[PDB]
């Protein structure tokens, strides 16, 4: 008895000073536990030392974009998926210089 992912808490838009770190969090459940995928301007995010996502809590998937630059302003999208379905949540990241 599989259950499609359901977002309880959507991601919120962030306006962050260039050089600071951007954080995005979604609370989502599903059976099996859904995998979490993040997209920056439509491009799927892969982990690096600057940008990665993790599970700070079992039902919270978080994206961290460290030391942002103007080049990081973007539409941010998280997609939670498991064998029963997928769902997504959207926000933007707006970077401000100095």
């Amino acid at each position: 008895s599989m259950e499609a992912p359901k977002i309880f808490e959507r991601i919120q838009s962030q306006t962050v000073g260039q050089g600071s770190d951007a954080h995005f969090r979604v609370r989502v459940v599903g059976k099996p536990d859904p995998e979490c995928e993040w997209y920056k301007n439509g491009v799927k995010i892969e982990r690096s030392d600057r940008i990665y996502w993790y599970w700070p809590e079992d039902n919270v998937c978080e994206l961290v974009i460290r030391d942002v630059t103007g080049e990081d302003s973007a539409s941010i999208m998280v997609k939670a998926i498991n064998i029963a379905g997928e769902t997504s949540s959207h926000a933007f990241l707006l970077v401000q210089a100095k």
